[PDB]
C-alpha cells in the first residue's frame, strides 16, 4: 500500500483519474456493477474501494464513510494515488417545499457547517463544485429525464443539532443553529448532507475537480420507491463519469 | 422613479428581466452598443442605466459602481423593478502565471473578502454563481472563441491592501492580508476583482440568478503591463461574450 | 494621471493637502462653488473632482461614491497625491427619536458594519475621527448655526439589510441584522451612513486626518448647511 | 430499531448505562471478549455493537468510526438507548518527546480543532472529560503499572493538515495550521487524535459522562492491549 | 523587588512552589493564619502577599484582585519567582437549582467568557484544571465531609452583563449574553465566577498546575468560606 | 450600602455626578488631596473611594483596579449611585519612539484587546471617548503646557503577552500577539494600558460620558519594564473642573 489508510497502490488504480465517491461502503459494488470489468480492490475501516472501466478508461469507486474527517482521508489519499476528479453520489433529504421525493439534486456549492473544511481553506473560501463535473451531472440527469434541481446544499458535521433536529436525547439545539433551518430555506438551500463542504473545499482549493449529485428520498417539510431513486442517482453519476474521462 | 437610487420605473424596463451590470457607468453605453435599439434610461450617482433589445427582448444594462455596497443597491432596486437575472462583466488582473492578458474569466464562486455579502448570508454560505448563467458564459465564450478559464475568484472590498498591493501611501498590509496573494494562488484562485462576492452571495441567497465574466487586463505575476491601451481591447472581448451569453438566458 | 482611478496628476492638486469628499459626484461642483477659483479637474467613474482655493490655499473636492470600497480607492489615491486631511460630508438617517430632519451630526467614531475597514486594521481597532477634525466640525457647526449632535455613527456596507430595512425584494433580514437597529439605538448610536467606518479606520491607522459630518434627511422613527459647515471646518484646518 | 443508525432497541442494552467506544469496529469484539457473556448485537456501517457483562451489570461496546460527525451519531443514539457513561479507548501518536511507545494517555480535556463539537456548545465551552471517568482511568492505569501521562489532547477533524502534515498531495498547510504543532507542543499538548473533542464537548454539555484513554504506538517527535485492559478495569469501577 | 507588580523577591518565597490565590487581599492573611509562621511579605495594589509554612514547606497566599487581567499579573510574577502550583479559593453563586448555599464547587474546566485567556491560547484550547490539583481539592472536601459538586464553571469578564444581570443602570444585556444563563444551566454549568478561565488557561498552556475550589454563598434560582478555605489548605498539603 | 462592591450609598456622593477614577487604590488619596475638603469614604478590595469638592461641587475619586473586569464593576456601581461622567487617570507604556516618560497621552479611542467591552457592545462598536471629556482633557493639558499626545490607545486584558512582553516565565506570546506591537506602532497607536477599552466601551454604549488620560512610565521601544505623574493628575482634575 502506498497510502496510510486506503490500502491501495497506484497499480491498483491502473491509471485511473476519476473516482465516484459514495458514503456507504455497501453502495460501492453496486456502483461498479454498472461499469465494465468491475472488480473489488480493498476494504479498511469505512474505506472499501473498487475499480471498473468506462470506454476502456479506468474508473474507481471508493466509499468515504460518514463525515468530513473520513472524507478528507479518502480524498487526500486517492489524490496521492492519482485521482483528479471526484464525483459524490448519495441520497439526501430536502428542506425545500418545491423539491419532491424522487427529485435529483446537483450541488453547485455548499454552506460550510463543518470543521474539516477549515483545515484546507478559510471560511471566506467557497466550497464550490467544479464546473465540468457539474455540467456532466446536470446533463446526465436530463438524458435520463430526471427532475433536477441545481443549487446550494447545507453540509453539516452532525445528523441532528446541525440540521436543527429536536427529536433527540437533550431536546436542545445550541444557539448557533436555533431557527437555522428556516433561514437556509429562505436563502434557497436545497438540502442537508454531511460530506460536501469538505469534499468541495478540499478539491477546489488544491487543484482537484469535484461535483455531487443526490437523490431525494424524503422531504422534511412534509420503501421500494427509494430503491428506484438511488438506482437513478447512481445511473446519473456513472453517465456523468463517462463525459469526464 | 419607483426605486430610491436608480431613477427607474418598471415601465422603463419594458418587461426586461435580465440585467448586464458593469462597474463603470462610462461603460454602460458601450455594452448597450452590442445590442439593438439602445436607449439611455437615466444616470444618478454611480448608477447609469440603458435599455436595449436582444433577439427582440428587453434587456437592461446598468452600472453598479466600485464595490459591493454600491452593487447591492443597484441589484436590490433592479430586482424590485423585475430583474431576475444579473450578468456582471468586468476587467481584472490575474494572479495565476498561466492566465494570459486578453483571456476571459468566468467565475464559479468567489472568496468573500468583502463585507456586504455578510449582509445577506453568514460567511459559511457560498458566493456561488447560478448554474445557467455560468453555462451561458462558458458557451458564449466558445461561440466567440476566447481563451477561457473557469474557477474561483477573490473579491476584495479594497483595491490595494485586500489584493496585497504595497505600492501605496503607507506601503503596509494589515496582518490578515500579509502573504495572502500567495495563498490564493496556491489555492488556485484565478484573479482579484471587487464586486462578485456581494453580487453572487446576495443573488444566490435571494432566488436571483447571477453570472460573472471578466477580461484579464493585467497580470500581477508578469512584469510588463498590458500593451498600451489598445491591448485593453480585452474589455471589448469580454463584453461581446457577456452579451452573447445573455441571449441564451432570455 | 499619477493614479489609476481618479485621473489626476500631483500638479492638478496645486499643493492641496486637504479634501472634502462627498459621496455623490453630482454634488462636488456645488461645494467647490462655495470657495474661490473653483476649477473642474476630472471625472472618471464615481470620482468627479474639482480644485478650489480657500483662504488662499488649494483645496480639493472629490466624490467617493457609495461605500468603503469606492471610498478606500479615492482616499488612497488622493493620499498618494498629497492629501493628508479628509473631510467627509454626507446625508444620513438618524435612528434616535430626538434627532430631527435638517439637523447636523458630527461623528467621533463609527460602528464598523463594513468590510473594507478590515483591510486596514483588525476589528479591535477603533474607527475614530481625528480630534482636530472633529473639533473644526463642532466649531463650524456653531458658526454656521445648526442643530448639532456629536456622537457614534453606524457605518453599513448595505443601504437595505445592514440598516435593517424590510421593504426590499426579499423583505427579510439576515440573523446578524435582525433587530439590530433597536440595539444600535439603545447604545446611543445616532445614525446610519455608508462610508465613515472605512474612511475613519483607514485614515486613523495610516497617519491621515479624517473628519465626518452629515445632514439628516430622514428619521428612522419619525445639504447647503452641512456643506457650509464642512467648508468652514476646512478653512480651520488648512 | 429505536434509533435510526445503530439498529438497536432499548431492550438490546439490557439496562446497560455505560459503553466503551472505540473507533474501529474490528476492535469491538476483542474488547467485549474480555468481559462476561459477550454477544454480538448489530453492525451497520462503522457502528458495530456488542453487549457484555461486567460484575453482573450489562455494558455495551460500540464503535464510532473515524471523526466527530461519525462519533456524534453513536453517542447521541447510544444515549437515547440509555447510555450515560462513555469511555473511549484508542491508540495514538504523540507530539511530546517524553512520551514513548507503550505509554498510556489519559485526556483531561482537549483542544477543539473539530467542528461537530461546535454543534453542541460554543467554542468557549471546554471539551472537558468527566472527573469520575478520568479518575477511574488513572487508577486503572496505575493498577497495572502503565506509565501514564494525564493532560490535554489535540482533537483534529483532519488526519493531514489539521496535524500539520506536509507529506501530502499538495504539500500545503492552510495558514490557521501553519506552525501549529510546535504551538501545541509548547502548551504541553500530548497528542493528536480525531474524535475526543466531539465526544467530550457533547457529553459535558448534555449531562453525560465521558473519559478517554489511549496507548502510544508512535511518536512524531521521536501497548494496545494494555490500553484495553485499562479501559475495562476503569469501566468496572464506574458501573 | 525584582518583580514589577507584587514587590516580592525570590527570597521572600523561601523556596515556596505552591500558592493559594484568593481574590480579596483581605482574605490573604486569614488563609495564611491557618498555617505556621504567617508572615506578611508585601501589599501593592490588589496584591497582598503573605508567606506561611505548611508541613515544614513554604507556602504563599497572594490575592489576585477581580478579573482575569489582574490575575494574570499575579500568576505570572509568582511563576517568575518559582511558583508552579496554584490553588484558587473563592466564594461563588451556583446557577443550578439543585446546588444549595454552603456547598463546595470544584472546577474541572471553565467556559471562557473572559478575554485574558485568549492572550495565552486560542479559544479552542480548554480552560482545564490540573488533575493532581483537582483530585486533591476533591479528596479534601470529602475528608472534611462537605457537599461537593465537581464540574464546569462559567468564567465571565463582567459581574453583571456577562452573568446576565438586568438590575443595572442600563438594564440591558448585549445580544451575546441575552438568554445566556438558561443555556449554561442546560449545559450543566454549576456557577459563575470571574477568574478561573484566565487562571486555568494560562496555567495549562505554560506548564503550571492549577486547581479551583469555591463555596456557594448564593443561588440565582432562589462556615462556607471556612469550609472552602479549609479544603484548599488541606488540598495544598497533598500537593506539597 | 446601596451597591454590592464599593460599599457606598448615594448619600456619600453628596450629589457628585463626576468621578475621577484611577487604577491604583493607593492613588485615590493623592488625587483627593489636590481638591477641596477631601474625605475618605470606603475601602473594599481594590475599590478605595474618596470624595472632594471642586468649585463648590462634589466629586468622587474611586480606584477601579487592574483590568476591565474590575473596572466594569466600579463604573457600573458608581453609575448606579448617580455618577454620569468618568475621567480615567492612568499610567502607560508608550510604543512610539518620540513619546517621553512623563508625557501626557489623551486617548480618543482604544483598540479592544480586552474582553469585557464585548460584554457591552460587539467588537464592531468603537471604544471611543466622550467629545467633551476629551476636549476638557486636551485643553486642561494645554492650560498647563505639558507635553501632550492625543490619539489611539491599545488596551489589553494582560500586562505581558497582550502587550507583547517576552521577558517572562515562558518567554513566548500566543500567535494572536506575535509581532503585534509593531503593528499598532505602524498604525499610529501611542501606547498600552489596561482599562480604557472596557471603560470607553461600556460608557459610550450606555449613555455615560467618559474621558481618558495617562502618564508615560516606560517606552516599549526601549525596554519592557521601567527602572510628571503629578502633571497627568493635575490635568484630570483641571479637566474635571470644566465638566462640573
Ligand atoms: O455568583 C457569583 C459568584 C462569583 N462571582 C465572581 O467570582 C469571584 C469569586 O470570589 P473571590 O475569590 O473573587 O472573592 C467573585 O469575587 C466574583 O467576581 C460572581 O461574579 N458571581
Amino acid at each position: 500500500s502506498d497510502v496510510f489508510h486506503l490500502g491501495l497502490t497506484k497499480n491498483d488504480l491502473q491509471g485511473a483519474q476519476l473516482a465516484i465517491v459514495p458514503g456507504d461502503p455497501e453502495r460501492v459494488e453496486k456502483i461498479a456493477a454498472l461499469m465494465d470489468k468491475p472488480v473489488k480492490l480493498a476494504s479498511h475501516r469505512e474505506f472499501t474501494s473498487w475499480r471498473a472501466e468506462l470506454d476502456g478508461k479506468a474508473v474507481i469507486v471508493c466509499s468515504t464513510g460518514i463525515g468530513g474527517p473520513s472524507t478528507s482521508i479518502a480524498v487526500e489519499e486517492l489524490a496521492q494515488l492519482g485521482i483528479r476528479t471526484f464525483l459524490r453520489i448519495g441520497t439526501t433529504g430536502a428542506i425545500q417545499p418545491h423539491i419532491n421525493v424522487g427529485d435529483v439534486l446537483v450541488t453547485t456549492a455548499s454552506v460550510r457547517l463543518d470543521g474539516a473544511s477549515l483545515h484546507f481553506a478559510p471560511m471566506e473560501f467557497p466550497a464550490v463544485a467544479d464546473f465540468a463535473c457539474t455540467t456532466a451531472l446536470v446533463e446526465a440527469a436530463k438524458s435520463i429525464g430526471a427532475t433536477t434541481h441545481v443549487g446550494v446544499t447545507a453540509s453539516s458535521d452532525t445528523f441532528y443539532p446541525g440540521q436543527e433536529r429536536y427529536d433527540t436525547y437533550s431536546g436542545r439545539v445550541v444557539r448557533r443553529f436555533k431557527g437555522s433551518m428556516e433561514e437556509w430555506q429562505a436563502m434557497g438551500v436545497m438540502n442537508y448532507e454531511m460530506e460536501s463542504a469538505t469534499l468541495l473545499t478540499m478539491c477546489a482549493s488544491q487543484g482537484l475537480r469535484a461535483g455531487m449529485v443526490a437523490g431525494v428520498i424524503v422531504n422534511r417539510t412534509q420503501a421500494e420507491t427509494m430503491k428506484q431513486t438511488e438506482s437513478h442517482a447512481v445511473k446519473i453519476v456513472v453517465e456523468a463519469a463517462r463525459r469526464l474521462l
